[PDB]
């Protein structure tokens, strides 16, 4: 099944991964969203045992790290105006988050490609590319049914960056 899969996760993984299952559910479909949560349990995993197995350095996820706080950070600056602005308005902001994603995205290939095949690449672009499309703000934040769903997700990235990975 997939209940040995997210044991493996942190709490705030599995809090994190939930929520952002929810939001694909709500603004694309089911098979995207449990497309998605395969391809970010998958990654995170053997992120983990690469790091468990010394195969690559803590340090390593550094610009990863700070690149997916930042477009954390900008996703809060942008949940501010959530209900007052349409994503048009807010396209600044959603494309800076959008930005330090792919930047996150670039950095994370450029550490997994010695290791993984290219299908999983491959799946690290789609995940990434899927998930930090200001296509994908755009929606979220143009629909109305989610402010509920969208600030279990907000909250989920801000104890993100309260977790300082060093
Ligand atoms: C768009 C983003 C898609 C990303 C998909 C690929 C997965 C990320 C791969 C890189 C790993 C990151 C660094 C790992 C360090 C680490 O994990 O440490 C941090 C904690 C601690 O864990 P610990 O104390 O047990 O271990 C510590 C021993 N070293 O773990 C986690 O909370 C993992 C959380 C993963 C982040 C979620 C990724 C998905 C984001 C979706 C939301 C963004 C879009 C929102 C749309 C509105
Ligand atoms: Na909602």
């Amino acid at each position: 099944p997939l209940s040995g899969l997210k044991k493996l996760i942190p709490e705030e993984g599995r809090e994190l991964i939930g929520s952002v299952k929810k939001i694909i559910k709500r603004v694309s479909n089911e098979e995207k969203a449990n497309e998605m949560e395969k391809n970010i349990l998958k990654i995170l995993i053997k992120v983990f045992f690469y790091i468990d197995s010394k195969a690559i350095q803590i340090g390593d996820l550094a610009k990863v790290d700070r690149a997916l706080r930042d477009g954390f950070n900008h996703l809060d600056r942008a949940f501010r105006y959530y209900g007052v602005k349409k994503a048009a308005d807010l396209v600044v902001i959603l494309e800076k988050a959008s930005t330090a994603l792919k930047e996150a995205e670039q950095e994370t290939v450029t550490l997994l490609t010695p290791f993984f095949r290219p299908h999983n690449i491959q799946l690290i672009r789609n995940t990434f590319a899927f998930l930090g499309s200001l296509d994908f703000f755009t929606k979220v934040w143009d629909d109305l049914e989610i402010e509920d769903d969208l600030f279990l997700l907000i909250s989920a990235l801000n104890k993100y960056t309260q977790i300082e990975l060093i």
